[PDB]
């Protein structure tokens, strides 16, 4: 695998992520820029861990990864891996915020499903929820990608546990559907006074009361009322079609 067997198409952000086109077959994909030349040994050591564990994770719901390319002239690492022709959940939701429009109840059960799939699969392997890190790719699918900013999805355990990522799925949920999140406030201090007293707006009316539910019970101050991965699973909203479809 060397650089040269793929052709960069363009820039979609900024190290890099690039579009690229596999040359043999034309297949496209995506590859991330590492330039390691700044860093320590025990860094680099560290950053070779870390690949060595993606290229392990195979499931529907979690972005795949395809190749590792060292460029050793320019010092730059490249990770390869699948196009997620749908970017990312904070562009949908700050589209819907815009636009202001609410996104459907269907799209809404697809990432509750599919995330809670890809949470089931982290919890059996040993990837934070929010927005940014959960794209879609082309077919409806939804996958789980890998200071200043306000913590707005911190679990009340963590401000002092699988439960705690319900938590985050909980606020991740509620944002899509609120179009803003459950808890919001200047600072951090006012944030987690607002976290502790565990109160919230019910989601929009057009979303189904089962659907406003299961994300309040997400959100439960106690880490033991919230609902395991089986049990959100179990939920009568959940339909086969809801799942990932190659
Ligand atoms: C490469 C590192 C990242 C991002 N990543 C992927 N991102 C996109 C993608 C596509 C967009 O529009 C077509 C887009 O604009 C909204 C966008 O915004 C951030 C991202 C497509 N495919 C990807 N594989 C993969 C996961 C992730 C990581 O760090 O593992
Ligand atoms: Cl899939
Ligand atoms: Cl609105
Ligand atoms: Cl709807
Ligand atoms: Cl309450
Ligand atoms: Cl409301
Ligand atoms: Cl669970």
């Amino acid at each position: 695998s060397r650089a040269e067997d793929y052709e960069v198409l363009y820039t979609i952000g900024t190290g890099r992520c690039q579009k690229i086109r596999r040359k043999s077959d034309g297949k496209i994909l995506v590859w991330k820029e590492l330039d390691y030349g700044s860093m320590t040994e025990a860094e680099k050591q560290m950053l070779v861990s870390e690949v060595n564990l993606l290229r392990e994770l195979k499931h529907p719901n979690i972005v795949r990864y395809y190749d590792r390319i060292i460029d050793r002239t320019n010092t730059t690492l490249y990770i390869v891996m699948e196009y997620c022709e749908g970017g990312d959940l904070a562009s949908v939701i700050t589209k819907g915020t815009k636009e202001r429009q609410y996104l459907d109840e269907e799209f809404v059960l697809r990432v509750m499903t599919q995330l809670t799939l890809a949470l089931k699969e982290c919890h059996r392997r040993s990837r934070d929820l929010k927005p940014a890190n959960v794209f879609l790719d082309g077919k409806q699918n939804v996958k789980l990608g890998d200071f200043v900013g306000t913590p707005y999805y911190m679990s009340p355990e963590q401000m002092n546990n699988e439960k705690s990522d319900i938590w985050s799925l909980g606020c991740l949920l509620y944002e899509l559907c609120a179009l803003m999140p459950p808890f919001t406030a200047f600072s951090q201090k006012e944030l987690a006074g607002k976290i502790r007293e565990g109160k919230f707006r019910r989601i929009p009316y057009r979303y189904s009361d089962e659907l406003n539910e299961i994300i309040t019970r997400m959100l439960n101050l106690k880490d033991y009322h919230r609902p395991s991965v089986e049990e959100i699973l179990e939920n009568p909203l959940i339909l086969e079609h809801h799942h990932h479809h190659h």
